[PDB]
């Protein structure tokens, strides 16, 4: 192996990549039962962005309005992800 | 005082106490030259969107892309905003 103090920094370093990996995946959250849906990473990349034609419409304030409450929504799923994932990987 | 590990402690929880005081302010991020603004805080929170009417005409698909470029584009602001104003406070 390489010794205690080695074996301690790639422990460090391999918890880091793995965090950086479960902040790939994606998590799509989503406003007004699916009126608008966006998609984010863990590092909350906007990837894309679902808008209800029908909201192209009316008053953009509502638009506005469930856009920034989609955004959001996929902020807490995002967090719960990385929470649920690492707990996971961590199998004890 | 109270003891070397009592301050200890405290220099954490005070620590922690700044970094959620600085992530409590807000950053506007924006695409197409200010076509869409967005205003987020520290933890990502989406607090106000502003879309230009004249976007609130055409494909909906060039919207949801100034949206998404708006929101990267403050996710980034906010992140360099934690860093510099870390940075100033801890005058050292």
């Amino acid at each position: 192996l390489g010794g205690l103090m080695k074996q301690a920094q790639q422990m460090q370093e391999k918890m880091q990549k793995m965090q950086e990996e479960i902040a790939q995946l994606e998590v799509t959250g989503e406003s007004g039962a699916g009126l608008v849906k966006i998609t984010i990473n863990g590092a909350h990349n906007c990837r894309r962005i679902d808008i209800d034609p029908s909201l192209m419409e009316d008053d953009k304030e509502m638009l506005e309005d469930l856009i920034a409450a989609a955004f959001n929504d996929a902020v807490r799923r995002a967090e719960e992800l990385q929470k649920e994932k690492m707990a996971s990987v961590t199998a004890g």
